[PDB]
Protein backbone atom coordinates (compact mmCIF):
# COMPACT_ATOMS: atom_id res chain seq x y z
CA UNK A 1 0.00 0.00 0.00
CA UNK A 2 1.24 3.41 -1.12
CA UNK A 3 -0.16 6.85 -1.72
CA UNK A 4 -0.19 7.50 -5.49
CA UNK A 5 -1.88 9.92 -7.92
CA UNK A 6 -4.87 7.49 -7.92
CA UNK A 7 -5.39 7.09 -4.16
CA UNK A 8 -4.18 4.95 -1.28
CA UNK A 9 -3.99 1.28 -2.27
CA UNK A 10 -7.43 0.55 -3.71
CA UNK A 11 -9.03 3.62 -2.10
CA UNK A 12 -9.68 5.96 -5.06
CA UNK A 13 -11.91 8.80 -6.26
CA UNK A 14 -14.47 6.15 -7.33
CA UNK A 15 -14.56 4.47 -3.90
CA UNK A 16 -17.92 5.12 -2.21
CA UNK A 17 -17.72 6.71 1.20
CA UNK A 18 -19.24 3.67 2.90
CA UNK A 19 -18.14 1.24 5.59
CA UNK A 20 -18.03 -1.98 3.52
CA UNK A 21 -16.50 -0.35 0.43
CA UNK A 22 -13.59 1.04 2.46
CA UNK A 23 -13.09 -2.23 4.42
CA UNK A 24 -12.99 -4.17 1.15
CA UNK A 25 -10.42 -1.69 -0.18
CA UNK A 26 -8.22 -1.71 2.91
CA UNK A 27 -5.20 -4.03 3.02
CA UNK A 28 -3.95 -4.29 6.60
CA UNK A 29 -4.94 -5.21 10.09
CA UNK A 30 -7.04 -2.07 10.61
CA UNK A 31 -10.19 -1.17 12.46
CA UNK A 32 -12.64 1.46 11.13
CA UNK A 33 -14.56 4.21 12.96
CA UNK A 34 -16.88 6.95 11.62
CA UNK A 35 -17.85 10.54 12.29
CA UNK A 36 -19.56 13.55 10.80
CA UNK A 37 -18.66 17.13 10.46
CA UNK A 38 -19.72 20.35 8.89
CA UNK A 39 -18.59 21.34 5.32
CA UNK A 40 -19.97 23.90 2.74
CA UNK A 41 -23.36 24.51 4.35
CA UNK A 42 -23.90 20.81 5.05
CA UNK A 43 -22.85 17.82 7.14
CA UNK A 44 -20.40 15.27 5.66
CA UNK A 45 -19.35 11.85 6.84
CA UNK A 46 -15.75 10.80 7.43
CA UNK A 47 -13.99 7.54 8.44
CA UNK A 48 -10.95 6.95 10.64
CA UNK A 49 -8.94 3.91 9.77
CA UNK A 50 -7.44 2.79 13.05
CA UNK A 51 -4.12 1.08 13.68
CA UNK A 52 -4.30 -0.03 17.26
CA UNK A 53 -5.03 2.99 19.43
CA UNK A 54 -4.05 5.53 16.76
CA UNK A 55 -5.55 6.96 13.59
CA UNK A 56 -3.78 5.48 10.55
CA UNK A 57 -5.89 7.42 7.92
CA UNK A 58 -8.76 9.86 7.78
CA UNK A 59 -11.00 9.39 4.79
CA UNK A 60 -13.23 12.27 3.58
CA UNK A 61 -15.69 12.49 0.71
CA UNK A 62 -20.34 11.19 -0.96
CA UNK A 63 -17.40 9.51 -2.71
CA UNK A 64 -13.79 9.69 -1.46
CA UNK A 65 -12.23 13.10 -2.15
CA UNK A 66 -9.36 13.28 0.43
CA UNK A 67 -7.29 10.76 2.50
CA UNK A 68 -4.83 11.88 5.15
CA UNK A 69 -2.26 9.16 5.90
CA UNK A 70 -0.59 9.03 9.28
CA UNK A 71 0.47 5.35 9.17
CA UNK A 72 4.25 5.32 8.97
CA UNK A 73 4.02 2.01 7.11
CA UNK A 74 2.37 3.62 4.06
CA UNK A 75 4.80 5.65 1.97
CA UNK A 76 4.06 7.93 -0.98
CA UNK A 77 5.15 6.47 -4.31
CA UNK A 78 7.37 9.58 -4.51
CA UNK A 79 9.37 7.70 -1.83
CA UNK A 80 8.31 10.07 0.91
CA UNK A 81 7.17 8.59 4.26
CA UNK A 82 6.23 9.76 7.72
CA UNK A 83 9.48 10.95 9.21
CA UNK A 84 11.11 12.10 5.92
CA UNK A 85 13.23 15.20 6.75
CA UNK A 86 12.07 18.49 5.16
CA UNK A 87 15.68 19.10 3.92
CA UNK A 88 15.55 15.82 1.97
CA UNK A 89 12.84 17.34 -0.25
CA UNK A 90 13.02 21.13 -0.25
CA UNK A 91 15.82 23.68 -0.16
CA UNK A 92 13.29 26.33 0.86
CA UNK A 93 9.60 26.69 1.71
CA UNK A 94 8.76 29.60 -0.65
CA UNK A 95 5.93 28.81 -3.05
CA UNK A 96 6.06 25.04 -2.36
CA UNK A 97 4.55 25.25 1.13
CA UNK A 98 1.86 26.94 3.22
CA UNK A 99 0.51 26.72 6.79
CA UNK A 100 -1.77 23.68 7.01
CA UNK A 101 2.08 22.09 10.65
CA UNK A 102 3.20 23.27 7.20
CA UNK A 103 1.77 21.68 4.07
CA UNK A 104 3.77 21.31 0.81
CA UNK A 105 2.84 19.89 -2.58
CA UNK A 106 4.78 16.91 -3.71
CA UNK A 107 7.12 17.73 -6.62
CA UNK A 108 5.54 16.66 -9.94
CA UNK A 109 2.25 15.59 -8.31
CA UNK A 110 -1.29 16.90 -8.94
CA UNK A 111 -2.80 15.02 -5.95
CA UNK A 112 -0.19 14.51 -3.16
CA UNK A 113 0.90 16.91 -0.39
CA UNK A 114 3.00 16.37 2.76
CA UNK A 115 2.45 18.03 6.10
CA UNK A 116 5.53 18.70 8.24
CA UNK A 117 5.94 19.24 11.96
CA UNK A 118 8.81 20.22 14.23
CA UNK A 119 9.81 22.94 16.72
CA UNK A 120 7.94 26.19 16.12
CA UNK A 121 9.93 29.42 16.03
CA UNK A 122 8.71 33.01 15.42
CA UNK A 123 5.16 34.51 15.08
CA UNK A 124 2.34 31.99 15.07
CA UNK A 125 0.30 33.15 12.03
CA UNK A 126 3.06 32.62 9.45
CA UNK A 127 5.11 29.71 8.09
CA UNK A 128 8.37 29.47 10.08
CA UNK A 129 11.62 30.27 8.23
CA UNK A 130 13.79 27.90 6.17
CA UNK A 131 16.42 27.42 8.97
CA UNK A 132 13.78 26.15 11.39
CA UNK A 133 11.95 24.07 8.78
CA UNK A 134 15.07 22.20 7.57
CA UNK A 135 14.82 19.93 10.64
CA UNK A 136 11.04 19.35 10.36
CA UNK A 137 9.77 15.88 9.36
CA UNK A 138 6.78 14.62 7.41
CA UNK A 139 3.93 13.97 9.87
CA UNK A 140 1.13 13.37 7.35
CA UNK A 141 0.77 12.46 3.68
CA UNK A 142 -2.38 13.88 2.00
CA UNK A 143 -4.02 12.69 -1.19
CA UNK A 144 -6.78 14.87 -2.82
CA UNK A 145 -8.95 13.97 -5.88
Amino acid sequence: TKVSEQGVGELTASTPLQEQAIADALDGDYRLRSGMKTANGNVVRFFEVMKGDNVAMVINGGTISRIDVLDSDIPADTGVKIGTPFSDLYSKAFGNCQKAAVECKAEGSQHISYQFSGEWRGPEGLMPSDDTLKNWKVSKIIWRR
